[PDB]
């Protein structure tokens, strides 16, 4: 399993997922998918590995993620 991070522009650093939400992304990379859906307090987010962006599916707003293999 690898480790994804999003930047959280309040603090200015990478935050971890959690190991629950990282198993998430982590699988639907391996398996060859494009994006995967997750959500987090009942919201609802994609991650796209094209542009390497979680989207919230309800405004719109992105942050950006990285991967360390």
């Amino acid at each position: 399993s690898n480790n994804w991070r999003w930047f959280d522009d309040r603090s200015g650093r990478w935050c971890s997922y959690s190991a629950s939400n990282n198993s998430t992304i982590d699988s639907a990379w391996k398996s060859g998918e494009t994006s995967v859906r997750f959500t987090a307090g009942r919201r609802r987010y994609t991650v796209q590995f094209t542009t390497m962006v979680q989207v919230n599916e309800e405004t719109g707003n992105r942050r950006p993620v990285m991967l360390t293999l």
